[PDB]
């Protein structure tokens, strides 16, 4: 249950640069548990905006913040999996969307996006590595060059190399 | 298998008064199919932002827009069930959040909100009727009076009548 309502970020975890932000942990059996208790926000003296699962220990890490939360920071670790609550990941764009990090992965024509890491069915030069920070993960619509047209993605349709995504303006 | 990722509006449906946008429909067994089809956006020439399930006729109505989409009006029908994709329901607030219609239902202390229609554990005068338009449904955080403090809600904790909710500003 409810684990699928979060945005996964493999081999990741966070770091509180601010010693003031609260945290809470526990050791369970599956990440699903972590999800479940976060969705229900039960037993957490704050709003569970995100949680990490440490497969190594088998421990959850509920936070009142997520990767975009200032005073926090991302970091690699093979035993860590980041799960952010979608309600706290901005789902509208301001202007062009250079910073859009939502999880929409469909072109305005309804085509499923192609993973950025993939070269099939379209070979391209937009790799995360060569575009750190623009979050070119999974197959989420992004706009790594902040070009007019806002967020787009390479489509899984061989006949359509790319297309923009229908992502609303916060303005309305 | 995904219906819970949609913000349900019982006995409701949208009218597309503007033959500029299409509407893909299809006789199905359960509403769940509709959801999956809409989630996985499979076989849809657009971005599925909402879908209505015709209990009676047993058919899905996938729309490339939602209740907030300029160009549509919603109505009552015992046989209808409106499911809006959360991805397209602005989840950040502007200012006081007088129009917030997200689905956050947890306080800043992590307390589960009390349904607005309920008078327990807290008796109150906030009725959908009294505040039609403010969308006082389920137990979502709201700011019906556009007060200073942003969205809030009566808590399910008897010892805590109400509390504000931690809902992010679009300009953050």
């Amino acid at each position: 249950n409810t684990i699928h309502e979060f945005k996964k970020s493999a081999k990741t975890t966070l770091i509180k640069i601010d010693p003031a932000l609260k945290i809470k942990t526990k050791k369970v059996n599956t990440a699903d548990q972590c999800a479940d208790r976060c969705t229900r926000n039960k037993g957490l003296p704050f709003t569970c905006k995100a949680f990490v699962f440490d497969k190594a220990r088998k421990q959850c890490l509920w936070f009142p913040f997520n990767s975009m939360s200032s005073g926090v920071k991302k970091e690699f670790g093979h035993e860590f999996d980041l799960y952010e609550n979608k309600d706290y990941i901005r789902n509208c764009i301001i202007g062009k969307g250079r910073s859009y990090k939502g999880t929409v992965s469909i072109t305005k024509s309804g085509i499923k996006c192609q993973p950025w890491s993939s070269m099939i069915p379209h070979e391209h030069s937009f790799l995360p590595s060569s575009y750190r920070g623009k979050d070119l993960q999974e197959n989420y619509c992004r706009n790594p060059r902040g070009e007019e047209g806002g967020p787009w993605c390479f489509t899984s349709n061989p006949e359509v190399r790319y297309e923009v995504c229908d992502i609303p303006q916060c303005s309305e």
